[PDB]
């Protein structure tokens, strides 16, 4: 019908994607309506990784923007809504200098005020934005907001929420439906969509993405080992230290090491072991890092690189990953295979390969020790990137917010019929 649309530029860690959107003109309240139209992948990385070079992160932007011209009808260039937000990266970044995060916030908005788009600004989200915006895309594309049953025979409970697991590579954020009191009011989230209130929890953990997690376990095996346990036999690489104890996750843990693996699984699990710290929790229960946490319940979608792990154990090695059992024997085996074993099941190109069994431990950890899933609760958990052809991720609730397309009540109140 008559069409609108709006642009979500997601800025991440270690790239930017491009989001465009689209929904009826005249039944854009409804919850599921808006789906993603097209998007595109800006080449090379995140805006945070031109902190010395800004003019390029804009530059870094033209090639997609130019895309979303051709994607958007001219007609509806002006009053397409155009948002950037960005995450992890830009967060580190601005812990490193501000005045870099300035200029690299400065150098994409002077790029995307040239094009015809309504550019409604660059901004850098909390992680509390950026986990609670993820289980709304999640839940808004899955229709988990619609009232079930009808007038004087409703669904109770109430339809249960989705909850969100997002592995960036900067950082992870977790969020779902409670009925916990809450004793932290940083992970405290109150909604009120289509009339209905929904307690919701969550966290972001900084430093606990999977590049950052990556360097993190390479500087504590150059600590501690001087071989890497978590990377296959026969590999082997020059390290550049710089590179590794720059990144603010990492400054707390010979300007070359070469550095080889041992696919040594046992010594790969104590090297993880030590990313969570359990040892003091000022609350009645926490996940780690003496962070506040109430039970997991309910079902979950595990998005990004808790997807990509997956589909790389499930469809590369060949592997189930049904249980938490499972996943821990689909792990032990990927890190106990050889490079020359590795590569073998790997005809194409091999980027991120050696990194496969750090990171399988890293999820396994994080899912049973972290955030205290266990076999009846990881039932519920699906592996997922995609719902109703809309990239799941944070952009959807963030443009549906700031565009303000989600109504707090219904019109009218339906009545009062929802009462
Ligand atoms: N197609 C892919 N296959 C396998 N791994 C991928 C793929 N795309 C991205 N990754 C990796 O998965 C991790 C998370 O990717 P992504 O969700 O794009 O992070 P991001 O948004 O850049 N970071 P953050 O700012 O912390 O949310 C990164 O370490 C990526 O290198
Ligand atoms: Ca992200």
């Amino acid at each position: 019908p008559a069409l609108k649309y709006g642009i979500v530029l997601d800025a991440g860690s270690s790239h930017t994607s491009m989001f465009v959107y689209k929904w009826p003109a005249d039944k854009e309240n409804d919850t599921g309506i808006v789906g993603q139209h097209s998007s595109c992948d800006v080449q090379g990385g995140g805006i945070s990784s031109y902190a010395n070079d800004p003019s390029k992160a804009g530059q870094s932007l033209v090639r997609c923007l130019e895309q979303a011209l051709r994607d958007v009808p001219r007609d509806r260039h002006a009053s397409t809504p155009l948002y950037l937000g960005a995450t992890a990266g830009m967060r580190l970044l601005n812990l490193t200098s501000p005045e870099a995060t300035a200029r690299v916030l400065e150098a994409v908005t002077q790029t995307l005020t040239q094009y015809p788009f309504d550019f409604r600004g660059a901004r850098i989200l909390s992680g509390q934005d950026e986990g609670v915006f993820g289980w709304v895309t999640a839940n808004y594309l899955l229709e988990n907001f619609i009232k079930y049953g009808w007038v004087g025979r409703w669904i109770r409970p109430r339809k249960g929420t989705l909850g969100a697991m997002d592995l960036g590579g900067a950082s992870t954020q977790i969020t779902f439906e409670t009925t916990s009191p809450s004793e932290d009011p940083g992970n405290e989230v109150h909604l009120r969509l289509y009339g209905q209130h929904y307690r919701v929890y969550t966290h972001s953990f900084l430093c606990y993405g999977r590049d950052q997690i990556l360097l993190r376990l390479l500087a504590s095996a150059l600590q501690i080992h001087r071989f890497h346990p978590c990377w296959p036999k026969g590999y082997s690489t020059q390290v550049l230290l710089q590179e590794v104890y720059q990144s603010p996750c990492t400054m707390g843990q010979s300007a070359i090491v070469s550095l080889s693996g041992t696919s040594n699984a046992t010594l790969c699990r104590d090297l993880v072991s030590r990313l969570f710290n359990i040892s003091s929790c000022p609350f009645s229960q926490c996940s780690f890092n003496g962070v506040f946490q109430p039970p997991v319940a309910g079902n979950f979608i595990a998005f990004s690189a808790f997807y990509y792990t997956v589909d790389f154990l499930t469809t590369v090695m060949g592997l189930p990953v049904g249980t938490l059992k499972q996943l821990e024997e689909a792990t032990e085996i990927t890190c106990n295979q050889t490079w020359t074993e590795l590569q073998a099941r790997v005809p194409g190109q091999k980027t991120r390969l050696a990194d496969y069994c750090a990171v399988a431990m890293f999820i396994h950890q994080l899912l049973s020790r972290g955030y205290h899933f266990d076999e009846r609760s990881f039932r519920e958990v699906v592996f997922q990137k995609k719902a109703a052809d809309t990239a799941v991720g944070w952009a959807l609730g963030y443009m549906l917010n700031l565009t303000n397309l989600i109504p707090a009540d219904l019109p009218g109140l339906r009545k009062g019929t929802h009462f």
